[PDB]
């Protein structure tokens, strides 16, 4: 499949106003390496909880509660299995599930598609398959629509950027001092 190359990261450098090696940093602290499995398909991590509260919302009542479809966060198979999980949640309602799978190499829910600017939730899904590259996007789109962690990134404050992009225990994982120490390795 069509991975990172040195355009992919030079054009979402230029399309966010940062250096390359502030994509760079944050690609090799925040992604998951690889945005597609062995199959060729997508990494996704399916939420369970996110199906429960999605369909609950469209449905106007609970749903039926299974492995896929729960308010208790949790039950990952891992890997391919993901795949098999968003499936039986796609056969209770395609759009919630596809919106539960988080995806590709920044794991994005899919729920953001229509902030991110996608026509669709499918648009969302197919620029998943289509390439790192695409993948790559969709994280550029993420931070656009987050002034405050595009502002973060441009002013290099890795500690602002991870509170808000890795949430409040960044610091259980050290986010900032990664995202620095990749910076210089790149810079």
């Amino acid at each position: 499949h069509m991975a990172l190359t040195e355009q992919d990261f030079q054009s979402a450098a230029d399309d966010l106003g940062v250096d390359v090696a502030s994509v760079k940093a944050v690609t090799k602290v925040e992604s998951r390496g690889s945005g597609f499995l062995l199959s060729g398909v997508p990494k996704i991590l399916f939420e369970r909880h996110w199906m429960f509260k999605l369909l609950k919302r469209k449905l106007g009542h609970d749903p039926e509660i299974n492995d896929v479809c729960n308010p208790k966060a949790g039950g990952y198979l891992g890997g391919q299995a993901e795949h098999e999980r968003l499936d039986k949640a796609v056969k209770m309602d395609r759009d919630c599930a596809l919106q539960s799978a988080s995806w590709g190499l920044f794991q994005i829910m899919g729920f953001h598609w229509e902030a991110l600017g996608y026509a669709s939730v499918q648009a969302f899904v197919n620029a998943q398959y289509a390439s790192e590259g695409s993948q790559l996007n969709t994280f550029v789109r993420f931070i656009k629509i987050n002034p405050a962690i595009h502002k973060a990134l441009k002013s290099k404050n890795w500690a602002e950027f991870a509170k808000r992009y890795n949430g409040p225990d960044y610091k259980k994982n050290n986010y900032d001092v990664k995202l620095a120490e990749a910076y210089q390795s790149f810079k």
